[PDB]
């Protein structure tokens, strides 16, 4: 009777006679080739769900054949069948705890679902077994952030930083010893560098990594000074100025600014250490501004923000906003308005997000006449918020027009 399998499968190669497999399955489902082929066939006929189904049940008779369960998993995943994918993957990993694609996708799906721990175990294991992959680091860091565990997330990057430092020092020491020792002779030591490149194979620590680190430091909001110091240090290891230790002992944030010219130890340096990159990317400077703002150091923060004017506006309109908001949150309105106002130039930024805080800023300054405007613009584009109406209502009260104020409140209380 089994022959009917073979007779069919070969003769079903072309067309719908394949759906006569469905007669072969009825007598006994336990045969694999039937389901597997049925899946192979549905995969070809175009219909995906029936296929995925066939493959799933197919998978269940060769339990521990995880190379198949993986396929079922990814297929289920692409079909937006999450729990199926997670389940199949989970078994694939239960059987083979060293399939990183599966663990990755599964952990991503866990991250999606909300089971952050289950994802975190995976990403931990993944990073552990592959510390030279930036995306894994990013994701694991993000997970650590979502877990209110920023410290680990920061240590994660500081490790990479220190690794880069070690690498640099190793290279320099190597070529130094080689060069100096050689120069005593005429030749040059046959020294191995692949050993150097391997033994010190860190993830490259560039400005992006530092920006991420900065963001992580902002998200921390605890002992921001140490953060700023670290940012400056790493930013100073970049630009190859780590030799300059004294910058660690100045709070002025004098470096990365012209003020450095007024420093005593600086002027004493050789022009070789000078003429080096002292300028940082704006993406980081702003964050230093914010991190400075966190410490009620408005002066430096503003000195950092003031560098936004020099940059081409459109390329950093996103940062003006952040800078503007942080100032409102910092009860610094007179300064916030200066960074809110330029956004009005671009149409895309004419939204409530910019109109509320502006209005509040002008409200708090006791220049209500101009706050009224933006509150009206905020409500206009677009309705509605209770609090905004109440704010505008403040404006009307403090404008000695409580009648209107009240009528507004009573107008909005209804809906």
């Amino acid at each position: 009777l089994l022959s009917q399998a073979n007779e069919a499968f070969v003769r079903n190669d072309l067309q719908v006679a394949e759906r006569l497999f469905n007669e072969v399955i009825k007598k006994d489902a336990r045969n694999f080739a039937a389901y597997e082929t049925l899946g192979d066939i549905y995969q070809l006929q175009g219909r995906l769900n029936d296929c995925c189904n066939s493959w799933f049940l197919a998978a269940h008779l060769n339990a521990s054949d995880w190379e198949f369960w993986k396929i079922v998993a990814i297929l289920s995943a692409d079909l937006d069948h999450v729990r199926q994918a997670i389940y199949c993957f989970s078994r694939v990993i239960s059987l083979n705890p060293m399939e990183w694609e599966s663990i990755y996708r599964r952990s991503m799906l866990y991250k999606k679902t909300g089971q952050l721990a289950r994802a975190l175990d995976g990403f931990q294991r993944l990073y552990m077994y592959n510390p030279y992959d930036a995306n894994i680091l990013r994701e694991l860091a993000i997970l650590y952030v979502d877990y209110d565990r920023i410290e680990d997330s920061i240590e994660l990057y500081m490790k990479v930083f220190n690794a880069n430092v070690e690498r640099r020092e190793a290279i320099l020491a190597a070529l130094e010893n080689a060069l100096d020792s050689s120069d005593e002779e005429s030749m040059f030591p046959d020294i191995n560098w692949k050993k150097i490149d391997a033994k010190y194979k860190c993830i490259p620590f560039d400005w992006s990594s530092l920006n991420i680190l900065a963001e992580l430091f902002l998200k921390l909001a605890v002992s921001e000074v140490d953060g700023i110091k670290t940012i400056k240090k790493c930013a100073r290891w970049i630009q190859r100025r780590e030799s300059q230790t004294f910058w660690d002992h100045v709070p002025d944030d004098s470096e990365f600014d012209n003020r450095r010219f007024k420093n005593s130890t600086f002027d004493s340096l050789l022009a070789a250490e000078k003429e080096k990159s002292y300028n940082i990317p704006i993406d980081i400077r702003v964050r230093l501004g914010l991190l400075r703002l966190n410490t009620d150091n408005l002066v430096e923060a503003l000195n950092h923000f003031q560098c936004l004017y020099d940059e081409t506006f459109s390329d950093v309109a996103d940062l003006y906003f952040e800078a503007a908001t942080a100032l409102t949150r910092a009860e610094k309105y007179k300064e916030a308005i200066d960074f809110f106002t330029p956004l009005l130039s671009l149409e895309e930024w004419r939204t409530t997000d910019v109109f509320k805080p502006l209005a509040r800023c002008y409200k708090e300054i006791e220049s209500y006449e101009t706050a009224k405007e933006f509150y009206e613009l905020a409500i206009k584009s677009e309705p509605d918020d209770l609090d905004i109406r109440v704010s505008l209502a403040e404006v009307y009260y403090r404008l000695n027009d409580p009648e209107t104020f009240k009528h507004m409140l009573v107008d909005v209380v209804e809906m």
